[PDB]
């Protein structure tokens, strides 16, 4: 259902982007195609007793910074292409926030909805029995996305720990896991609080007081309820409304996220909520918002809404949320954009805090991964804006500017590419 190919796509959006920078022709050639990519066939006995084969994908597309990191995607509409995409994203994400990570991503073409509890494990179990040869601590560290969650990233770990014998850091395989497993404090809220952060300090550069304005969140899952409650917590925002695949709630009053929550829970989605009108997401994306988070399936934003949008400040929570086209129509209308690599980047850091609590052994504390988290946050999203301001460029293209050229410099350092 998406518009065009999410690969193509991104390489469109590499090349767009290298057309304001110093890459060599090679460079760029090695930057454009992912460096590993393992197809694998998942089988699984369902609770009939038969056996299903499911395709499940484990792409790299590079680690010169170094161990690939990326969530495990369960969707039935995925495919190659969108892992592919997602690696690549996933590269300009940890650099952009300067982590020793390269890009990683995997995904199993699946409806979790239509799986139980025991199917979910073994599912699980057997991708981790499929790419066990090309993940580890240091090679290649999984971590939840969508339709993946805490609880199958410990039955993942437990399968790799039961492979590996106990001989190194199993709980630093992956990543999200459950506290009791080796956790980490503040994964939970980890890319929303990054996205609030993001927003805050966009806020600031823009000069707006966010308290007392409206957010428009679409989707409610790990990222968008959570971006939600924190936008009206920290923020001191008014949620307006909120989505999910099945549609929306809608409330000029604001809405509470934890009511919203527990409905959609009790519910199975967030429709015919009481005191809302219910609407589309396509309706939801072009309300008269002062802040707009697309926490939800990619590509939402093309030339079909572009001209629509009337939010002040697009807060990309998801990956890939707006073609380049839309990305241009956007900016013309003067709607700042944080890009999508560097606004949910918060995830992706405190997942790497995770990584070193693990293989350290040594686990922190909540207001140390708040503070770390914020410092990293900031840091990076200023580098990007003083980036496109010096450069008067888009806010995507500087964020590129900012993450390849450190990618490119790690090749530099490799020799893998001379020039
Ligand atoms: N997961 C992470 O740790 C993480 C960290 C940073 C960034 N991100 C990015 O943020 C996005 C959201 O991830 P997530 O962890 O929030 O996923 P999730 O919680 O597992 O579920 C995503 C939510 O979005 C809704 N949704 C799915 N497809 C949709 C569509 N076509 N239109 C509208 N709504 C839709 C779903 O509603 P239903 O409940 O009705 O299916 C679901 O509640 C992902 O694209 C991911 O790449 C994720
Ligand atoms: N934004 C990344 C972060 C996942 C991770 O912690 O590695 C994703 O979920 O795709």
């Amino acid at each position: 259902m998406v518009e065009i190919d999410p690969f193509e796509m991104a390489v469109k959006q590499l090349e767009r982007a290298a057309q304001y920078m110093d890459i060599s022709e090679e460079a760029l050639e090695w930057l454009k195609k992912p460096m590993r990519i393992v197809e694998v066939s998942v089988p699984i006995e369902m609770d009939d007793g038969s056996v299903k084969v499911f395709t499940g994908f484990r792409v790299q597309h590079n680690w010169a910074r170094g161990p690939t990191k990326g969530g495990i995607r369960w969707h039935p509409a995925e495919t190659l292409s969108t892992v592919k995409a997602l690696a690549t994203w996933m590269t300009w994400k940890v650099a952009v926030v300067d982590l020793p990570y390269g890009g990683g991503k995997g995904g199993i073409i699946v409806n979790p909805k239509e799986l139980s509890e025991r199917e979910q494990e073994r599912l699980a179990r057997a991708y981790i029995r499929a790419v066990y040869d090309v993940i580890g601590p240091w090679t290649d560290i999984p971590a939840p996305d969508v339709y993946t969650n805490p609880k199958i990233m410990g039955w993942m770990m437990d399968e790799y720990e039961t492979i590996m014998r106990r001989k190194g850091p199993a709980f630093g395989v992956i990543t999200g896991k459950p506290l009791s497993i080796g956790g980490s404090l503040g994964r939970g809220t980890a890319t929303a609080q990054g996205a609030i952060f993001t927003i805050r300090e966009a806020a600031k550069a823009l000069g707006i007081d966010l308290k007392g304005k409206k957010i428009a969140v679409q989707g409610y899952g790990n990222a968008g309820y959570y971006t939600a409650k924190l936008a009206k917590e920290q923020l001191g925002m008014t949620v307006v409304a909120v989505s999910d695949s099945r549609g929306g709630i809608y409330n000029p009053d604001g809405l509470d996220p934890d009511e919203v929550l527990k409905w959609k829970r009790e519910h199975g989605s967030v429709k015919d909520f009481p005191g809302a009108t219910n609407i589309t997401n396509e309706e939801l994306l072009e309300l008269e918002v002062d802040v707009l988070a697309p926490a939800a399936i990619e590509e939402v934003i093309t030339e079909k809404n572009a001209d629509n949008i009337k939010a002040k400040i697009v807060a990309e929570v998801a990956n890939g949320p707006v073609t380049p086209e839309a990305d241009d129509i956007l900016r013309e209308k003067g709607i700042l954009q944080i890009p999508d690599f560097l606004c949910n980047a918060g995830g992706v850091t405190v997942s790497y805090f995770e990584w070193v609590q693990n293989i350290n052994g040594y686990y922190w504390t909540e207001e140390e991964v708040r503070e770390k988290l914020d410092k990293k946050m900031t840091k990076a999203f200023w580098e990007v804006y003083n980036t496109h301001k010096d450069k008067n460029i888009h806010m995507r293209d500087a964020a590129y500017v900012v993450a390849v050229s450190r990618v490119y410099q790690a090749m530099k350092d490799r020799g893998w590419v001379k020039k």
